[PDB]
């Protein structure tokens, strides 16, 4: 493994929305490096498909695949307790589930605002909550906490079919910041780190222009871009580093953007 | 009426949240001025009141009372609707009410967490949306939409049980920010700016510490809420030509 | 007189760079509401014909030209000292002067970067550090200093050549914040504030003969500012053209 | 070499206060992982010990001593001289020299504000400047210039004697931000990026506090603070990032601070 990855051998990492894209490169990332992975999403069969991968490939970890719908608060609470009636705990948590649905200020559904509010912020913050109560219960005092943000958490572009997941990626900025701070209180060393990566190729931009396919091919074909083993690169960073270090953030971005 | 202020008169503006506090002040301050003001909140008998004083005062504007509950859209919707039927439409919107509860990011309530977006983003982006719409039918160009935002929409301070809270008003920054873009693509000459106080003295921490009312009262014990309403009359009364983004303002020595 | 602007009656504002622009239309708002204003620039014609044309238009204050270059420390404490001696001491100080340079990061000269530095931060800074002790010897609690920044401050844009402008401007930003919690640390209730404008109509382009705020915009914020009650402190305006 | 530092091997960085603290650290770093390095400061007679340090560890890289006053413009322009001359070009730009003087914003000495902005954001500028020209008249379009920003430059603390510093690091982040948009107008794929440390335990605190080193002790024991080798652990992961990544910024802070 990775210097520094071996304090992290056989404890457990939860990966939100692992069925593709970013989490399903961090999934793999983690197990390559030696952990227990529960990866999560709706669409289960793939995270089952990339533990099937990770089984032939005979990297030593384990992807745990799960069912779950983040914008359910009982499907995560189930998710949590399932692990703790098992004697487990999640001792490093990458929230990394989220969406953009295309529902400007000035004429968006309200049904789109909230969806992106219900995965982006509330998910990430329920499972920010449980994680840090399992560490707690177990005594784990040097857990990590891993938001996926955005540049968009930092600024926000003139895409008008963006403004409203921007200002999500905006409370994530603040929750990650004021999860640090809480740690700190709770004289703790578990650690809180967003990273802010600008355009990576994912589905995203399909699924934002679920209605355009052509307009998420232009995003992707017309600019450089970062891939989603960038993202998970900057993950394995931020978890090797030792014990005493705490990474609050790493923006990035496709050269020459 | 203050110079600037005489184009605004007899236009409409909707006060979130005017049943007390920083929406009252704004409410008052408005009616002062000449415009006719709907004054929304659950508690409508307050707002009754500010009309029946604002009436006795003799002053040149009207204030409407109006009962909605800004955690539920269809309220918010049929509220808009008799603005429109009754009082033809919205030209300046301030999206005022906003909540705090104390729930932390460590061990905080899913509930709690839910009822401030509700109001301080979700309500605040339903009134901005609907309010733009009215604007819009009547070929209105130069309304202008507050939104009441706070330092803790630009700084996360160490207070855990106003964590989540913060992280709202870090969206309402966000999103005044893409209002003023999205005002801009569609060629309108709309304003969008936002009022970043430090503490008020209202009843926002009372609420927030509805379990320890002495917390309440040492925050107190700052701006008031009247202070809030004149940086309101300032930004209204700028040239038409000027969009102040943002007027950050904390109590002197603070 | 403004509701507000009473309590500043015949108290001295320095307005550094008075001689055009927003620093002229600051200087002209302030003499209208009865402050007695030291109007400060390199060369001052322009700010004697200023005073004369408030004396002509009846104005309550007065406006006193000082022919200072803030690139040079010795003619700042000059000033200074002057204002000590002549007129008591300063109780507003508008850190208005500034300048923009096209030096590129890439390509730029050196001696462009240390004048807008000289002029954009370490001359505020002087300015700032002067009034203050002005104030703290004549036992002054409520004064105000107030930096006009620009939206270039808080947002650094694709234009190659305002770029180190810009990182001036984030400085500015800094030493206001800085500078609020340096007062409240002494214990006094003087005020800091930034006035944060997007593009303003230059003097260049209004000699040569909406898109642009103009100078007016400028001075009628900082009458906002100065006419609140002493209780509030303004921290930053930030405002731009609506059709930008 | 580490995983992505191996496109790096024999091409030149340039180390700026690499005489001690998180410069001197930096340029070890470089020199481990095989890279020619020139690192000046004025006391040069660190850097001398420091390169026969590395020749004595059978390190692949180079440390090349250079003495340079960075508050002397020609200084500068001679040792970029020197460079061109007899080691063709700098490919990478670390500027890592920097300080904070006493001096408040109330009270404070000009001199220690001209002292702290001549080396913090002029001599960071110039040396950005003329790595870039140098890159440029070589052709080479994959450098690196990489500032060593500080938390202070994204907040200002209540400590009224680094105010002033702080203000110097906020022009850092805009001048970091600026840099990347040039570079990208120029259709280079040169990168920049800073490192945005909390208090890392160097001689720092100390110069800081040159009338009261008991408050620079005090500092660096009340916690376990960043030690230089967890900055130029950041430096590393920066530069093996594959080329079509460009990190913009990493915030980083002692765990629990
Ligand atoms: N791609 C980019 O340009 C970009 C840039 C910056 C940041 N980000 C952030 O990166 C993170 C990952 O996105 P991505 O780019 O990998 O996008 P993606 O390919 O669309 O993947 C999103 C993942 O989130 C999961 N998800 C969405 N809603 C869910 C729900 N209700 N319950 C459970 N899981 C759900 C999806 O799985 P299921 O549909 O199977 O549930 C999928 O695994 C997001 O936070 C995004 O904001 C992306
Ligand atoms: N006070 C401060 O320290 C402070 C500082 C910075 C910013 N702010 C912001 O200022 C704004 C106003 O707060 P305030 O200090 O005036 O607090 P406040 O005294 O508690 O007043 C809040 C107002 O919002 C209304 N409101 C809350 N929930 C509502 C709902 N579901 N539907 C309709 N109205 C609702 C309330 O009326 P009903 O209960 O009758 O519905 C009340 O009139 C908020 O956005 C707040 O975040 C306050
Ligand atoms: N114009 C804009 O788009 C804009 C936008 C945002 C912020 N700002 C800021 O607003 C302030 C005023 O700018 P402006 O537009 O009014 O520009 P301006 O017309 O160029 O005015 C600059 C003023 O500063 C004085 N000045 C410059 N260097 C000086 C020095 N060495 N010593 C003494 N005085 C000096 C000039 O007078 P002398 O040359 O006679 O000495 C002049 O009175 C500056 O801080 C600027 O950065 C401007
Ligand atoms: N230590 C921290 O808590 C901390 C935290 C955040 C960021 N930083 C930043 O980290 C960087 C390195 O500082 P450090 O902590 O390593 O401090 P340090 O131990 O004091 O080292 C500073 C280095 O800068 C060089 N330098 C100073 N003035 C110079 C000049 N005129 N010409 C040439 N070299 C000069 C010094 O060498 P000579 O005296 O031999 O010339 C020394 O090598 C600085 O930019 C600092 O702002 C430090």
């Amino acid at each position: 493994a990775r210097p520094g990855m071996e304090r992290w051998r056989d404890r457990l990492a939860l990966v939100t929305g692992a069925s593709g894209g970013i989490g399903a490169a961090v999934a793999r990332a983690l197990v390559q490096q030696g952990l227990k992975v529960v990866g999560c999403a709706r669409t289960v069969g793939n995270i089952e498909e990339l533990a099937a991968e990770c089984k032939s490939a005979g990297y030593p970890g384990t992807l745990i695949p799960y069912r779950c719908d983040l914008s359910n608060e009982e499907d995560i609470l189930s998710m949590f307790s399932a692990i703790r009636s098992q004697h487990s705990g999640v001792d490093i948590c990458i929230n990394n589930a989220g969406l953009a649905r295309p529902d400007t200020l000035l004429s968006g559904s309200t049904s789109g605002w909230k969806d992106m509010f219900n995965v982006n912020v509330l998910a990430l913050s329920i499972c920010t909550r449980e994680a840090y109560q399992s560490m707690k219960e177990r005594n784990v005092d040097d857990g990590h906490i891993i938001n996926i943000n955005s540049m968009s958490g930092h600024r926000v572009l003139p895409l008008s079919v963006t403004h409203f997941y921007s200002a999500t990626k905006y409370a994530v900025t603040a929750l990650t910041e004021g999860l640090r701070q809480e740690l700190r209180e709770a004289q703790t060393h578990i650690r809180a780190t967003c990273i802010s990566p600008g355009v990576v190729e994912t589905q995203f931009a399909f699924k934002l222009h679920d209605k355009d396919p052509e307009k998420a091919a232009a995003t992707y074909e017309q600019m450089k871009c970062l891939k989603p083993e960038d993202v998970a690169e900057a993950v394995i960073y931020v978890l090797s580093t030792p014990a005493h270090i705490q990474i609050g953030d790493i923006q990035m971005r496709p050269t020459g953007s």
